[PDB]
């Protein structure tokens, strides 16, 4: 197993599907990382988490910034010794939920990476600064030419790290807005430096799905083709389809968790709020088709009454639920590119889903 | 499988060792019943309760009464099919949680025991009036008496109902404060109308591990020897120990569940609060010798950290570990009076655990 290899085994339109190879594990692209709020997935056992059909989790550093803090988890053995999951883990770098050219008092790039590493992070990403929205054009080519600059003392940063270097990857991250041109000059910066995946950063921030998929029509193209492209923050099953079409690798969102938690459950025939009067008595599970064990053992009217009555067993079914439906739609896109009909999935998909 | 058939194995002084059989399975005696608030073992799924150990859980009733509601659950198929567990599951009369000769207002001995069976209890208990500790001898017996009272109502409500009296079992409960002749009087009011199990109710209420052995031990000889002998909400691993030397075989706690939550994990070497700052870096298991799954996989400091950091797999990884802790007591316990070493156990257990 090297480090990091990406193979497209397939392709239909903009849309690929294929492995990325790292030491800890393989993940299959286009993928969905359930997010890790505090060295946990939330409600769930990482064994729950594989076992839904994660390949790979995304890891959260802020919180573990200040606690328990780098490098007490570190001494620990590192994130993946600590909450129990062996397999690929994408860290962020803490910046997003977090100023001057050094960095954001104090957190700069060097220190964002050397925290990566001390989390023994797979995928390392780039700190940069996510531009607001909307941004006019001065401010947002401002933002995106610092996150350039700290895009290159990144790489630096992890390249000085002998063990970083050779057993984890490095992500850069486009900016530039809404605007081409940045776009653009953000891609080739990045191209000219060097990474082994690209994210889409600047997006999933108030633009609403329209302009999203619009700024991914000219933006994804500009990245290059033979690496991981990686949207960040996103999303809802209907924005995930949509990117891949747009050609996006990578995804990762609290929604299925967080959404999970406060009652919401995805079907393919929608998100529905388990919580409605309507599910008090219906026995069927949240949905029919989904092969999670919670659909195999407990009905709509039982996760009804867990989640009205506050109790945890309800927080840990729709979570479980919720990254296993995420993970079946992965499934559903992969096999579908593969086999030449992603397009016409996309299509039945967004008709029974809405 | 008969509806009930209560089978001593072994004894030691007082001690006893058995299974009672039931049409849902059989159950293992000395028995620690897992406390089942609102229908679910809270952040436990059945399996995971069952994989520790257990044979039996306890349905709380008042909660269930109100919401959803028990003609609800048995619209759906009753409580077991609702929360996901097929073994047996004693239900409590839901008085204790909740006032005239009828009952309590609107609860009565026929309601409770029609609610019990709404449920689809295996395990019904009588419906009583727990005396408020302490209690002058007036209040104590006029007390007692009118659950004798109950204790008639509610034979005869459970005898009434076909399905119930032959696919079910009835608990009475002993009452008498800390009084010698009304416990006595109680026994004999109890085993003239008869049950399937005698409870030992009225402590585990304020009275001090050292008075309530000192009720148990003129209390449990006047239940009749050859049935079940179950002593409600009790307790600490000391007081059960204590208790099975007295000649219990049947107990219910929220303590494992409940101080699992809020950060106490229970030791060979004594309850610990892991919130404390001294687990922070420490790589042991919550226990040494404990076999579960908690203990075979994480260190104590992480759970210290999901704990502080609020975190569900927290409470679920610290509620695993109690309860079977609880089981891997009531196994040892088993083990060692079939042995005839269970007062070796005990005194090796007391001398450890402070
Ligand atoms: C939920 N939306 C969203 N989460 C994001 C996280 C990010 N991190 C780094 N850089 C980003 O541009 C960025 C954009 C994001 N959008
Ligand atoms: C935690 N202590 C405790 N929980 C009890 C529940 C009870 N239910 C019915 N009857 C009782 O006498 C009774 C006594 C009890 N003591
Ligand atoms: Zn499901
Ligand atoms: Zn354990």
């Amino acid at each position: 197993r090297p480090r990091f290899s990406f193979s497209i085994a397939a392709r239909e339109g903009k849309a690929r599907t294929g492995t990325i190879e790292m030491k800890r594990g393989v993940i299959r692209t286009p993928a969905f990382m359930p997010v890790g709020t505090a060295a946990t997935v939330k409600a769930l056992k990482p064994e729950t988490v594989r076992a839904t059909g994660a390949d790979i989790i995304l890891g959260n550093t802020y919180h573990l910034m200040l606690r328990p803090g780098a490098e007490r988890i570190a001494k620990l053995g590192g994130l993946h010794s600590f909450m129990g999951w062996d397999r690929p883990i994408l860290t962020n770098s803490g910046g997003y939920q977090v100023q001057s050219e050094e960095g954001v008092t104090m957190l700069s790039p060097e220190r964002s990476i050397e925290i990566q590493h001390l989390l023994g992070s797979d995928i390392v990403m780039a700190f940069d600064e996510c531009t607001p929205y909307p941004a006019t054009p001065s401010r947002a080519a401002s933002s995106m030419e610092r996150s350039m600059r700290w895009a290159k003392r990144s790489r630096d940063a992890f390249d000085s790290r002998k063990e970083q270097a050779e057993n984890a990857a490095l992500f850069g991250i486009q900016q530039g807005s809404v605007f081409e041109n940045l776009r653009q000059q953000s891609a080739d910066a990045l191209a000219e430096i060097g990474f082994d995946g690209y994210a889409v950063g600047g997006l999933a921030v108030g633009e609403g799905q329209d302009e999203m998929f619009r700024v991914l029509d000219f933006s994804v193209p500009m990245l290059p083709d033979d690496k991981p492209h990686y949207l960040m923050g996103v999303g809802k099953p209907d924005d995930i389809v949509g990117a891949v079409e747009r050609g996006i690798d990578m995804f990762d969102c609290v929604l299925p968790t967080r959404s999970g938690r406060n009652g919401q459950a995805f079907t393919w025939d929608g998100p529905i709020n388990i919580r409605n009067a309507r599910f008090s008595e219906d026995l069927k599970p949240l949905d029919s088709e989904c092969h999670c064990a919670v659909c195999q053992k407990w009905s709509r009217a039982y996760i009804h009454h867990l989640i009205r009555a506050g109790e945890i067993l309800g927080a840990m079914l729709m979570t479980e639920h919720n990254i296993a439906f995420y993970q079946q739609l992965m499934q559903k896109i992969r096999d579908s590119i593969s086999e030449g009909r992603f397009s016409q999935f996309a299509q039945d998909f967004r008709a029974r889903y809405f």
